[PDB]
């Protein structure tokens, strides 16, 4: 069948946070998740026309000294069109986490199991199931590198051959 | 087995054979059948580590005038390794045709099914299932513009991300 | 009967990273894995022809103060061939883990379990499954002693005794 | 039927020769000879890697064929000389061709070695693939060769030995061609 | 078991190689080329002497046995030039290798000879002693050739013509041996 | 029970006895069964700590001229500690042979299948099933060259990495 399923772990997002920039509300990150930002499924979408995601999680690890203050809170908004930064609207979603800065968490979102499009398009909500949006909490006392980690599935249909 | 099936069609070779240059044994197309030749499955190898070839078909698709004269042989060597592009060894093979040139064939050849590897390598028998030969034969007289089509079908496994 | 199933768990690597040396993208770890790298099965495949990876794990095990910034990608590219060093190529290996300086970790890599050759050859795929490697994230603050641990099964045929 | 442009080409059975032969045989893979004295301990008598083209007749078969598979193969370590001769021999086949450990050791680890005395003729049935190998050549000779026959010396020989290496195969050819050299 | 003088061979599978293989193939007994003008009545296209050597496959098969007995053996004239060509061809399989007559009526008072235009195809279906023929060649090649396929020209040909001679022949390969030219 | 069989022919020993020399009672081979004397087993109980030993043969292989006078008596005496060589003793124990030099014999002595050390100890008793004498009888003529082989089967057990 033209259905494909794909699964892969990957990098959506690497930051650098200098020692106090890090003030309470900071974006660190703010990710649309599209296949584009996926290596394989970058490739993946890249051959086909429509994908629809299975699972979705997240994982934050960020690479700093036990003895730095403050953390992050992480969380994936269901609406790519949603701009909405604060504390509340991550926490709102299901699966956000709150966590100190040397601390590595995991993110369990829940979100609507639509058939999407691999390539982008005027309407945002067609073609990307959410952002990640890694927002700081309090002040960092060292610098911190966050990596942030995508555990991904999807179905891939409509066969074709994309370009960027 | 997260083994992914991907199939379709693909133009591996385009040659543009001009008027009194195809005298006879003259090589048009000398391909090696490799993932990466072909567009979509360039994608899907550049994304997985090995490759099965479940299904392989040629269909040589020559566009020229009716009354052009001479024609052509398309063979399947099976061997990668085997340098050998001559009629005979098109002949011996299995699957090979001949045809005027304004005639449209399939070559049906015998490959291998194990599972070979997306990458190149020292040995080309683990990377491709062979090599396909089309050659004039006579001289033509016309300017030939012909297109060698494939119908692939591969079972990808062991997830990568690779480079050109 | 002449199969017998070996296992065991051995270092596979051990580095030592300097303070300040380990700038991102830096190779910490880049080991082929081959028999004669493990003790244990040093001895068995020289007492063998061939063998069968039927399990295989590795886990990173950095020794560092917890006050240690940066950290580490670990990953098995299942291509003894394959020489890309970027985070996306490990990343997009099944099993691929990142993580702190300061925090151990575990990869279950994806392979093809196929009947490979214990002494070694012209071509390197009929005779290791892979290639571990580990690279830096970020710059590392402290000094880094990081052993490279793997947790093994093979299956062993056809008698002989080898010589390295 | 009306006068076309051109007619549609009537060839009809090209590319279909046959696919499969069964060969079988028997063939010396090697002749040694050994003055008195020099067949010291460890002495490689024989050393053949077990290939198409080793036996002539299954050699101008590949010619003709892609793909092999050994589905019988036994040796036969036949010296002529007398029982008066002192010494032994040891024979063995590593069923990896790329291997090339000389010693009474690696082959006795294999699987249907013999050990002999130099008046006495032995039958080495070995341990083979039966797996596809391919007729030509190329960089890898693991998937051309199912390993190579090695015949040493156990001890010094009091007389002159001439000792004859027999093979008696059986193979399937498949994937017709035309290979060349 | 006391020991003796000397002891008895123990080869025992000696000269049992395989005796009988069938053969069959199809290859290109020919290719000629004619510019306009210079294929005048008579003129002799294409003149193949019927023999192992022609067929490669065969030819390397005939250098492992003795004896050969043609089963089965048609042609085909296949030429590949457009229907505006003028001229034509006679194709005859002339069963004795010696004869050397090459004209229009030798050619048609065979069996199976075919007469045709420049832009089609014809199958000859001759006829051949299905006796025992010797893949080595000798003095006299009435032992050694079934005969010979002669093509000629019928009638000046306006345009340039490609023709290929092709072959489907059986064969049954005996008398095991080892030649060498 | 993670018991790894292994079994092979391996010669024990190789003795040139010269001819003048071999006087009745002369030790031609003193062999103490002991896995590192054999080839094979030299690996297997490099990389395990205990075998028991499952099927062992002896097989005296002497190449000398059928003209040659004199005999052997070939015997496995059960018990490594034991230090007696001569005739009496190996015609006590069962499964000795004599025979002429040019005749090659087996011995199938009588052996423990207990779970002995691989390693050496204070005790023999607990790390070889015995060992293996083969001595003159009468006066030889002619140089024989005498190659004592053995058909063993042994089952491995607790893994380790031992030194010579
Ligand atoms: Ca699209
Ligand atoms: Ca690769
Ligand atoms: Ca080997
Ligand atoms: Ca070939
Ligand atoms: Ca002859
Ligand atoms: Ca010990």
């Amino acid at each position: 069948t033209n259905d494909v399923h794909l699964s892969g772990m990957s990098r959506i997002s690497q930051a650098v946070l200098p020692a106090g920039t890090g003030t309470d509300g900071y974006v660190v990150v703010d990710a649309t998740i599209v296949p584009d930002l996926l290596p394989r499924l970058g490739h993946a979408a890249r051959i086909f026309q429509r994908y629809a995601v299975e699972t979705l999680e997240f994982e934050i690890q960020p690479m700093c000294p036990a003895n730095t203050g403050g953390g992050y809170v992480a969380g994936f908004l269901p609406d790519p069109t949603d701009n909405d930064h604060t504390f509340d609207a991550l926490q709102a979603t299901r699966g956000a986490v709150v966590a100190k800065w040397w601390e590595s968490r995991t993110v369990r979102p829940q979100y609507t199991r639509t058939l999407l499009w691999t390539s982008s398009g005027k309407e945002q909500r067609l073609t990307s199931p959410g952002r990640l949006i890694l927002l700081c909490v309090g002040n960092n006392t060292d610098v911190v590198n966050v990596s942030v980690l995508c555990r991904w599935s999807v179905r891939l249909s409509v066969p074709s051959l994309e370009t960027p």
